């Protein structure tokens, strides 16, 4: 897992996210050109979000980690580990 500190811009974090059903982790699913997380150079497709300013999100719901992108203001520390595995499938 690694650290990745981003800051929101006027549409949000830019990236999108799936996932949240039953064990299955939250997952970064589209990375909006330009955006946020796309100037990161470390978010990526795959990643699975562990903790939101250090929230847990690893057995959240899909709204749950909506939420908790949404409340966390304006510098967003995410913990996140590239799973390209489990993305796929689930």
């Amino acid at each position: 897992p690694r650290r990745i500190v981003i800051h929101r811009g006027s549409t949000g974090l830019g990236f999108n996210i799936v996932g949240g059903e039953d064990g299955e982790g939250i997952f970064i699913s589209f990375i909006l050109a330009g955006g946020p997380a796309d100037l990161s150079g470390e978010l990526r497709k795959g990643d699975q979000i562990l903790s939101v300013n250090g929230v847990d999100l690893r057995n959240a719901s899909h709204e749950q980690a909506a939420i908790a992108l949404k409340n966390a203001g304006q510098t967003v520390t995410i913990i996140a580990q590239y799973k390209p595995e489990e993305y796929s499938r689930f």
